[PDB]
């Protein structure tokens, strides 16, 4: 009966989904262990460097921590792709069995009708339908004693004494994933245009369980874990670039990842190509997307939920746009109906690596040093200074001098703008060595020195911050210049504190906090599916026993 069929197919779907997510969950483990622990350990390793900035051993240990993390992230990429391929193989096996059963049912339709021209054939056919519903959601309908059989979505499988063949082929939106198609009636000369059955329509049975696991658990999980890798690499790289190495040279990258993955949908009629980057690599996207064009606008859709994330109507040629954290660039305007799969973070794991394993490449020192001049007689105290993205240090020493009569500092570099923090902050354009900046000893001053012209022309001080407190005497001086600097660890300290940065979920969660969410999504799915599956399998068992006991 169609009631048992529906219940059975839901049960097979749930148990298939459960088995797969349970496998993933067992693999991923604790939300506060594994990769989260490797990340924590990497940053605490850099704290050790911060206190021993010249020590070769501390740097070697830090690099071993990096290698440990990379090993886990890369192995994670392999596990996700292995599961993804396991789904591919099971989809194909499932389709082979489906074709076997549909052919059997068509054969039985003919054999039964020929006999009525046989209770045992009636049974063989019913058992076939049973077996079939465990593989896919099917609905049967009577017709002159025949069984017509249809996929829940409408696709015929059996019509009288003919059957339809399904196949797996590479999906038009993602060639790493197989999708189900119909090739028309079985045995045909030149099968008519291959019909792409939408994953979402293919509910029930092993089919539906496989597909739901893939789109709702597996692919999101890899996108999320990939996003952590990208954010980690981007943050560490950006902070290392703010320090100097053992040779006093600017830090370079410590980690690298591959670029986003983009597929032109196989249904495309235009010839445009798409490339994608992050607006901010430290805050990457966490899902999978499709960019589609309808002849007037571009839409970015989340592939897991189907929800629109944003639209764009660029006028640029060639077309460039920004949507939902992504910079999207096309070589030309696509045709209406064209689509591109955009996977910004799935592949980050497979390419994750140390850009260098040389411990000397860790830029532990600050590039800048601010200092009180030793002849000062007052109580002025300046911080050691710090730099931000795109800082520049002129070749010479900058010497600030305090004038007690006017209570001002001067000696700033020409062409800079000095911003004093406050509520609100105030800014002063420096136009000569004597341009004064107000200083209140009762309040002190936190100052940022930026190039007035942006971006900064060569040789102009930019991105330098210093704080002054206390009461300088008249003529007291404070210098700002390149750090030297051989065992300074201010930047290693900054690197180590990246562990507390909130770069995920719109600036609300840390890397390890985001890792815990990624694990818990999998864990929560598994525990719910365990109960849902147990309940449904039990019920299917009961309906089966009921049917086996009828008159």
């Amino acid at each position: 009966s169609n009631q048992l069929n529906a219940a059975q197919t839901q049960g097979s779907s749930l148990s298939t989904y459960y088995t797969l997510v349970a496998q993933l969950n067992n693999y991923v483990g604790s939300p506060t262990a594994g990769i989260a622990t490797a990340i924590t350990n990497y940053f605490t390793g850099l704290q050790t460097v911060a206190n021993n900035a010249a020590d070769p051993s501390a740097r070697q240990t830090a690099m071993s921590n990096a290698q440990t993390l990379a090993s886990q992230l890369v192995a994670a990429g392999q596990q996700y792709s292995q599961l993804r391929q396991s789904v591919n193989s099971q989809l194909t096996d499932t389709v082979t069995q489906i074709n076997s059963y549909t052919s059997q049912i068509a054969q039985l339709n003919e054999q039964i009708a020929s006999a009525s021209s046989p209770n045992q054939l009636l049974d063989q056919r019913d058992l076939a339908v049973s077996k079939l519903s465990q593989l896919a959601g099917v609905q049967v309908v009577q017709s002159n004693g025949n069984y017509s059989v249809f996929l829940s979505g409408g696709q015929p499988l059996v019509v009288g004494n003919a059957s339809y063949q399904l196949a797996t082929v590479a999906s038009p939106s993602d060639p790493s994933e197989l999708t189900i198609v119909s090739k028309g009636v079985a045995g045909s000369a030149q099968p008519g245009p291959t019909q792409y059955l939408p994953d979402v329509s293919l509910t029930g049975g092993a089919l539906g369980g496989l597909l739901a696991f893939r789109s709702q658990t597996l692919d999101p999980a890899q996108a999320q874990l990939g996003a952590l890798a990208v954010s980690f690499a981007s943050q560490v790289n950006a902070q290392n670039a703010l320090g100097v190495d053992m040779s006093g040279n600017p830090g370079g990258s410590l980690f690298a990842v591959g670029a986003p993955a983009v597929y032109a949908n196989q249904n495309n009629t235009g010839s445009a190509t798409l490339s994608v980057s992050f607006v901010d690599g430290t805050q990457p996207t966490t899902s999978d997307y499709a960019l589609s064009y309808d002849g007037a606008k571009y839409t970015l859709t989340d592939r897991a939920t189907g929800s629109v994330v944003g639209t764009a109507t660029p006028s640029s040629t060639p077309p460039t746009m920004t949507i939902g954290g992504l910079k999207l660039s096309l070589s030309s305007t696509p045709n209406a109906g064209d689509s591109f799969t955009v996977l910004p973070t799935r592949g980050a794991l497979d390419g994750f690596s140390l850009a260098t394993a040389n411990g000397s490449a860790i830029a532990a020192a600050s590039p800048v040093l601010a200092a009180g001049v030793a002849t000062n007689s007052g109580t002025g105290v300046i911080s050691q200074g710090s730099v931000s993205a795109g800082y520049q240090l002129p070749s010479g020493t900058t010497t600030l001098a305090y004038n007690a009569a006017s209570k001002t500092l001067s000696g700033f570099p020409v062409g800079t703008t000095v911003t004093i923090a406050g509520t609100p902050p105030t800014s002063i354009n420096i136009t000569s060595a004597t341009t004064p900046v107000p200083y209140d000893p009762s309040k002190g001053a936190s100052m940022t020195i930026s190039s007035t012209t942006q971006p900064a022309p060569s040789g102009v001080m930019n991105g330098v911050s210093v704080s002054l407190s206390g009461t300088p005497a008249d003529g007291d001086q404070f210098t700002i210049g390149a750090n030297k600097g051989t065992n300074d660890g201010r930047n290693a300290l900054a690197l180590s504190q990246l562990v507390n940065s909130k770069t995920m979920n719109n600036g609300t969660t840390t890397l390890t906090g985001a890792y815990a969410g990624y694990v818990n999504a999998i864990g929560n799915a598994a525990s719910q599916l365990k109960a849902s599956s147990a309940a449904q399998t039990a019920l299917v068992g009961q309906i089966t026993q009921a049917q086996q006991s009828v008159s």
